């Protein structure tokens, strides 16, 4: 990520974005019966519980971009790649849009509860202003977008949510660069059907998790990663580290499916506003975007292989199973392969890998301590092939803490409850017993852990 230009938004003739300066986030009346660190991050540059200067770590993540070109093996991954791709059979097509906004077969319909983005936003116009779900009227949608067009520049919102308290005086706030509807239209309508055709395909043809249902697609893991290990790693800034070169690639990979290759370029030199200043960037990947989890994803799968190849000699791609979601990626080779070393190869490119879950160094992991989409293994009691997803009991109690919207403490306690019940019946009995330990919580709604269990069992 490399800040090209940068100047205020009078200079240019845009308005000045107003972004919330104060968290919804509130204690809830679970705060003192679980244990809990976490707290809001920080969301102006006037926090007591800083130390750092905002703005400076707020805009730290631009370290540029490393030089480098295309080589030989990233050829050889896109090409790899593209015919694995090829046996999915994507129409190249454009979708109607009326699928791109009430959505069709893999394609979730839009969501109208999320910002329409620039410049919307500033003229008091939300997305059920120009959409109708309730009569599927779009009439309004489309003027909007012949009237401002496309292309337009992305919104930077921080992101109000829990963190860690060495990330509050850290200032490390996440931002989340929102696109205009009219761009999130034109990227669906484009490349739609690649979207569609992922989402039902989770797996090692598209080498790509989005679209996944955890719950199941847990058991089918162990059974595509059939090699003979597994392993995982994280990456340090992901998202702003992306050199152009790997969207040079996506391009590639995306014109040997006959779709658009340049689209994307939009991702990769992009436009935006943070509140009175103006800026585009130059490489990286916008953070929380729209419709980037899969590109996000191909691009782990082109750089995955890349380093393979970069670090041995030898290698039957072809046996190298990749399962990616963003920036989040497992994978397996017949053979037992070094992940330091591999690591090692991202370098050269500005890719900054790291041993998986914050560890110490790069030790050899197994299902029995791997994650993914922060999310464990754990084998059925009763079914030894059924694979519970395992969610941290820690992160559980760190979100039932607090709460944006106290009348709507029903719904957020459902959905701890089935991420919590997968780690087991006595943490389960725990929780509720916890939970039910207040009038409060005594009035709310837990689902039982037979009946979850039971439920859980008729998706296979
Ligand atoms: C994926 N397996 C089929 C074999 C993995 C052997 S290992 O425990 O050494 O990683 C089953 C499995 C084993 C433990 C946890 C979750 C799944």
């Amino acid at each position: 990520g490399q800040i090209q230009i940068s100047k205020h938004v009078k200079d240019v003739g845009l308005p000045s974005i107003h972004t919330p300066t104060k968290t919804k986030l509130q204690p809830s009346v679970f705060y003192d019966i679980f244990p809990g660190s976490k707290e809001p991050a920080v969301l102006t540059e006037k926090d007591p519980r800083l130390k750092v200067d905002f703005d400076s770590a707020l805009f730290s993540k631009y370290k540029g971009n490393t030089e480098c070109s295309l080589n030989e093996h990233i050829q050889v991954a896109v090409a790899h790649y593209s015919a694995q791709l090829a046996t999915l059979d994507i129409d190249p097509q454009p979708i109607a849009m009326e699928d791109s906004v009430f959505g069709m077969d893999g394609l979730e319909a839009l969501d109208l509860n999320t910002s329409a983005g620039y410049p919307y936003v500033t003229l008091g116009i939300k997305k059920k202003d120009l959409i109708n779900n309730k009569t599927k009227d779009i009439s309004k949608l489309k003027l909007a977008l012949d009237k401002y067009d496309v292309d337009l520049p992305m919104i930077t919102f921080l992101k109000d949510e829990l963190r860690k308290k060495d990330k509050i005086a850290a200032g490390k706030t996440r931002v989340i660069e929102a696109s205009s509807i009219n761009d999130t239209i034109l990227f669906r309508t484009v490349y739609g059907n690649l979207f569609s055709k992922f989402h039902l395909n989770p797996g090692v043809v598209t080498g790509c998790a989005v679209g996944c249902d955890p719950e199941t697609f847990w058991s089918k893991i162990p059974l595509m990663l059939d090699g003979d290990c597994i392993m995982a790693f994280d990456y340090t800034n992901y998202d702003g580290s992306i050199h152009p070169i790997w969207f040079k690639a996506l391009g590639m990979v995306l014109d040997n499916l006959s779709f658009n290759p340049t689209l994307i370029n939009r991702l990769c030199n992009s436009k935006h506003i943070f509140k009175s200043t103006y800026y585009e960037v130059e490489g990286g990947v916008p953070s929380g975007c729209s419709g980037t989890s899969i590109f996000n994803s191909m691009i782990n799968n082109i750089i995955i292989r890349t380093l393979v190849l970069d670090a041995y000699k030898h290698i039957d791609l072809d046996k190298l199973k990749i399962i990616a979601y963003g920036d989040d990626v497992i994978f397996s080779y017949k053979y037992k392969l070094d992940m330091e070393a591999i690591a090692k190869e991202g370098q050269k490119y500005g890719l900054t890998i790291t041993p998986a879950d914050k560890s110490s160094e790069f030790k050899e992991l197994d299902y029995g301590n791997v994650t993914f989409l922060k999310r464990g293994f754990r084998q059925d009691d009763k079914y030894k092939f059924l694979i519970h997803p395992t969610f941290p009991v820690e992160e559980i109690y760190e979100s039932i803490r607090w709460t944006k919207k106290p009348s709507q403490m029903q719904e957020h306690v459902l959905s701890l409850c089935h991420l919590m019940w997968h780690n087991g019946p006595e943490i389960y009995k725990d929780f509720e017993t916890k939970i039910r330990s207040v009038s409060a919580g005594r009035a709310l709604y837990i689902p039982p852990y037979e009946l979850l269990r039971h439920e859980w069992y008729e998706k296979f």
